[PDB]
């Protein structure tokens, strides 16, 4: 509404409350602190949207059981079509970890100590403060003297100082508590692990097997890795989603010919950061935020968004800025990790990130984002693209409810989508895996039609669209008398008809 | 367009870049001498006219009857192809509150000269009114005199000859002249700053505007409006008969420019009418007056002409001069919906070379809009409403931008679904179907509404009969040279028959 | 102030008076109307600011008795340096101008009727309703039956029906009174002639040796023809501005190498009217006059703005509005030609665009031609770049009186010019070459300081700007208390002008 | 900022395009137990502090002073080389109207836990105010009981454990463990929305502003202001003799929020004391008012620091979490002039890490603002002065654009000459030459400068006497790497001694 971004954040408002939807999806990481059903059926409630697994850890039967008790838990709220909400089922790969082996139950590191990493199998189990073994065994061809070395989320620090044929001899710089299966860090080293690992294929041809909706693969490089993945995939999996993780400094320099073969992006925050320098971290996620919007491809923030909650009620001041931030940098998505696998808040957690992306996606100065995208998204030939952004600018320009989309493959409303309107966009699909993988797009609320196709075209327009004008209201988008943008096809990929439409 | 700044833009205007077929902006054509023939009537059409402009200052009841007989006769003629027929509107421009002189005497030259220092008697004896000379000279207003004092300036014959007043007598003015010239009969007078006290609507003025009821006129051009209450009375005469009239309100005086908000919210649009106007008020900036009255039209999105000397040398010349080719062209570029001949076409040797050169240039000007910027600032400027019409267009004209549409197609009955798409100005040509032959042809008013009339009876099936009327606009688009086959187009129907109802937009390509 | 240009348009009034200082130039063609010292003394006074000198006619002895007057005319005023105001002095060549022989008096062409085009010499005098002769002689080597052949202002038509070896048969298109010695238009075709002609090469020397100020030069079509002309002046005129004057396609295709090689550009409407549809005139001018804006080189709007006055004392609503957006668009000087050089109302004409130009200069939307100029001319390490844009920005901030810069040779003032300020530039000069070419540039208002040099540095330049703040105060830009900007050098000489400040009118 | 828009912009931001070395936005370092001997403090100026924050919310006088010593025993030790000495600031923070619990008894753990649903009765009985426990808590507001009501929250320990009301009485309340968790000694209270009537200004306040004063603190951060008349009264406090003392106004609860437009009007800066403000309004919404009070900071040409859990992890951990890195971005982004550590440098165990962190992540982020449309909007948003001082200004920020200056060299008596450059955000950095030391610590508030202290005597003649601190700048200039010999610089200087005459912009070669 203001004519600058400067009196824009002026006008800023604590006292104004946002509107009921919340367009930014949360991926909530599953683990012992949510894995059972009751917990589940609360983060659903609380707004989880998506349960990521991490297969760097776990057995394919821990995983199935994960899978398991997410189902029984969404579909608790099936007997009512109206309020059911899709929850969709991530895979996150292992990918090429490097990681410690199992204290001889932790040891202190004293900085200034000496520390010898072996690759001797004999000691995979038995490290302790003098001995370390790790599961790389190729780091000696890669690490130099003077090379650093970071375990345990970066925060442990080691130093190279003697390099052997097969072991390496290290200073601790940054000492403390050292544990278990820690992973490992080896900046600027020209790391020679494979994209796709045979477990990662294993993993993924289990991911095929489970049905899940989307593949989070970790540390993609290139395209070619993205490709391996997809490959992997095969026939079968062909419509899960990719979404590759950036979180080295290749896989930015790369970010490009990434984007462009993946389905999506995962700023990884959590490698990114040990990969590249700290200070850093906020400019490539704003760069690849940027590039995604641009693209029309989902993008999620991901890793330490609320870290402090995995042992505190409440969120740092940091961490609330953090996670409104990343929404107003564009994020299509926002995740959670420790906080909702093994912290002590899982519930609180998801609570508090639907309440700042809430309170984010009012604080969007639309007026120059709509401006902007337009400015950048080329002159088409395609009906669908021209009938989305119209019906976005009709819906800022009646102050609209919501956009509704009568979808089958998800493509109409993530058309939509990419133009950011400020209104939900309820996609009403009879396909419960569209309806699962339209999470990943902001402001997408799918609702998975379940009555019988009829016969008659028209007939079947009016019956999803009367469905989503009660699914509207009953979550309380708006009320009878509102005017709501209603987009449809006149006979997939034949959107081409927009309506603005009073709820009845 | 595309360049980032205004500046750019003017940068990467090309000569040799060709314009669409469309023609966006409106001809208002005066009828005279020139033009009343049936015959030229016909080759005005053919070559742009939109709109017959009737100038009741001048011709008897059975005149401009016979006038508004003959548009209609080269209008029918082509209405034996509903595809290519183009409707043509019919335009009262009222006298009003004028001053004219009387005639020059029978005895002398047939025009005197008035040389500058020399005396000239102004008296409203009768005796005189058709004894007019370079010594004294009869006008028609009767309480001149109140309105004047020694030192006033009186214009005459298009602001050419000016006198001052020496000396007021009971009723009679003592002269002397300023600017010389030669003086004809029944010439136009202005008393600029005076409080001249004729009224807005006159006993003539009455019978005419009921005259124009009578035969079925479009639309009345007001003259010298000066308040909304002016505008009121125009409304009272045409009354209930005549209330789907529109009122265009000639703004030519100060206290028109002075009192144009209210003017415009009592009036259906506006007439920027630069002969008086340049005359009331400095000729130095009647441009000012044109683009604040564009503006504030185009905001408020009413109609607004552009009127008076655009091609004036074109009344004797084949070709204008450049200072009347930027005229018209700037027009555009300013936000006139239609633009007007007077002299050129009632009068002059060119009157056909003269709508052509309006049709080139307005198209000219038309693919020379900066609409980036257009369309963002009318945008910003217009309210959010919860009118389900007006979101509609607005994300019509959007559609139209983002895929280069060849058209948007508005089904229309009052014309006013039509209107709405037109104030967000898209480049494309707003094809209006309506089966209202008078919405067809007051839709002329508007930029960019090319209107069709439908012939076709009414099908039993609302669905089927929407289809029909679709089809008919794609037939005349691809007849029109506006697109063809493949091409995409925007579509706006309504969801049920009648008024008020228009809420859906699609994107279809062309059959 | 308004956020939108829409909004701007909205609030323009009729009744809010413009400031005193009028920006743009007016350039006047000098002829048989407006020769006299006596009408150029009232030329000047009404706003004239450089004089025209056509070359198409008139011999040098003609021309050079032009020159004397308004010379003559200029320093009457030079009593009152505070006052007194340079005057410019433009050679406007011939070039490879197409005329017609002597009828020998008019003969009158009816449409239909057969008109002979011959290159016979012997009908050279002998010109009528059958027979006309023309001065080209290779036209039949460009033109083809079919093509049209235009005569007078374009006003004459002619289609050529049969091509013979020194003869065309054509139809008149187009009939009308055609007199003697008319200039002949043929769009389309490629004509041969040269831009720089032998009796060019005389006029430009005349020109340097009566030491004229600036040359526009007709009918310009490549970057080789302006430097043709450079070559010609040569060394003594290496100073004296060329204007390239843009009037056919070629010019209008080959702009970006023209404006490169040339001091600015004349956007010249009268023949490019005629060699181009006149419905694209307006384009080919918002382009060269966009494009000149960007370069920072002076553009000049050119032909039939005012033309009615040539016969009226009043112009058309028509003419009015081209005046207005000429300046809107961005033109840096507007033009009179047979308004001045040859009409009943010289004076009237000038008074016109004098008081048309001050009323468009008032609605100029400066918040965005300021923003969008800025954003399109480049980074630079050029000190007086950097100063003269921060001159500008800091006299919107304060609303400033004027911009007073001293400049040895223009170059500082004219760098101030391109960022476009509202205010007056008011140019200090010693230079009086300089203070005459400064004209060509919008808001330079230029002054000629006669004082002696102070052997103080500091105290020569204190003198000039108390000349500045006596020159604005005697025009009414400003008065004492307010507030102007000025730009000075820090050592003597040209390109050294990298000092701002802003100070309060004493 | 080259991209036409701001989306473009991000997507061109470049992890390995390196910054320029000056960082422009201050450092704020709490001192404390961690950072409170000279060879420590020595290290964190080299790391980057630029201004010292005393705590009075804890120690007595005696201790404040001897840091104040070490402070400037450190500062000083970089004295003897005027080019590279770095001015530091004294801060002194109040206590305010704080409300704090007791000690926990001797006997049992050290800190007890507190279980959801138990019942805690907080008491003002001062016999327990060293016998806290899971039972009874004692806390230091007497008037708690006046202000509360069955049903209120009580929030204890930054927020972290809560409690409900459940009944009142005389000298106590009885309430329930909400949010359990373990509770140490002394920790602080909040009561969101209750009607806490301690003053703004305490006797205690009053005595530590007054020592204050007598130890030349450079600026009062005051906290929890709620009103201008809060402002005012330290202000009046401070007195004559501490008038140039520069008051921040620490806004940390809901009214102040709301008041905050009359806050700023009588304060020098602001503070978004994040703390306590995320307390008092809900957690969600805090990034809303940082937000709106930085904007309006900008607005308004006053320095507004960023405070509070920025590198909250690094107390501990030697690296922050990606939460951390974007927080400290995300405030330079905002535009706050300064950035605050607290508890990372007052008691963690890497102090100076987190010190130097900050610097990287504020130089960073400062080479990523989208200074095109910054400098643009803050231009539009601010008056048509008259003020000779502000227009040199503004041109000398579009001069250094222009030429891409190293810097912007800034003669100043009071300071006000070069904070009026850096309202309007050059991307150059603001070398703010100065004779006056309090000057020099103060100019560290405003994003861009650079201060410099000058200890060259006064020359005679004024212009040998500029030419010689510009010759200064020149040389911290290259000896900090901000240009070199051949670079173009912006000098402001005045016409003539004193404040209020800086009139003067020149754009010179590095010599
Ligand atoms: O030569 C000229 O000035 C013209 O043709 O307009
Ligand atoms: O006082 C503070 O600095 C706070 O509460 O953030
Ligand atoms: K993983
Ligand atoms: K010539
Ligand atoms: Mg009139
Ligand atoms: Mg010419």
């Amino acid at each position: 509404m203001a004519d600058t971004f400067l009196e824009h954040m002026c006008r800023l408002d604590i006292d104004e409350p946002p509107i009921t939807a919340r367009n930014t999806g949360i991926i909530c990481t599953i683990g012992p602190a949510s894995r059972s059903v009751e917990t589940l059926k609360e983060m659903i409630k609380s707004g989880m949207n998506v349960a990521r697994l991490n297969f760097s850890h776990g057995t394919h039967e821990y995983h199935a059981e994960t899978i398991k008790n997410v189902r029984t838990a969404t579909e608790s709220f099936a007997s009512d079509p109206i309020l059911y909400r899709p929850v969709a089922v991530a895979l996150d790969t292992k990918g090429p970890e490097i990681r410690t082996g199992l204290i001889k139950a932790e040891v202190e590191l004293k900085k200034g100590a000496t520390l010898k990493i072996t690759l001797d199998n004999a000691y995979m189990e038995k490290c302790d403060e003098n001995i370390l073994w790790l599961d790389y065994k190729n780091i000696c061809k890669v690490v130099e003297v003077g090379s650093k070395i970071y375990v345990d989320d970066g925060l442990i620090s080691l130093q190279v100082k003697q390099k052997g044929a097969d072991f390496l001899v290290t200073e601790v710089e940054n000492g403390g508590s050292l544990g278990s299966k820690k992973g490992v860090n080896l900046p600027g080293a020209a790391v020679d692990l494979p994209a796709v690992s045979e477990k990662d294929i294993q993993d993924l041809k289990f991911g095929v097997e489970q049905d899940v909706d989307m593949v989070f693969a970790s540390f993609i490089r290139k395209a070619s890795d993205v490709h391996e993945v997809r490959k992997v995939l095969g026939e079968k999996g062909k419509n899960i989603k990719i979404i590759s993780k950036i979180e080295n400094h290749e896989g930015v320099r790369r970010f490009d010919e990434i984007l462009e073969a993946s389905d999506g992006i995962m700023v990884a925050r959590g490698d990114l950061g040990i990969e590249i320098p700290a200070e850093k971290v906020f400019l490539a996620q704003k760069m690849m935020i940027g590039r995604c919007n641009r693209a029309g491809k989902p993008v999620i923030c991901a890793t330490q968004m609320l870290e402090s909650m995995i042992k505190k009620p409440r969120p740092t001041r940091a961490e609330g800025s953090d996670v409104a931030n990343a929404v107003l940098d564009g994020a299509d998505c926002i995740m959670l990790s420790g906080e909702t696998a093994k912290g002590d808040y899982p519930l609180e957690a998801v609570r508090m990130q639907h309440l700042i992306a809430r309170e984010a996606e009012a604080a969007i100065y639309h007026l120059q984002l709509f401006e902007e995208l337009r400015r950048l998204a080329p002159i088409t030939s395609d009906p669908t693209e021209a009938t989305a952004v119209g019906a976005v600018e009709a819906s800022f320009k009646c102050c609209s409810g919501a956009i509704i989309v009568l979808t089958k493959s998800g493509r109409s409303a993530h058309q939509v989508a990419r133009y950011r309107p400020r209104a939900p966009i309820i996609a009403v699909t009879r396909n419960p895996q569209t309806a699962r993988q339209a999470h990943l797009y902001r402001g997408i609320f799918p609702v998975l039609c379940k009555d019988p196709v009829q016969e008659a075209w028209a007939e079947d327009v009016d019956l999803r669209v009367n469905f989503a004008m009660n699914v509207g209201k009953a979550r309380g988008f708006f009320k009878k008398g509102d005017v709501v943008i209603v987009l449809t096809g006149w006979r997939s990929g034949f959107t081409n008809t927009m309506r603005v439409v009073p709820v009845p």
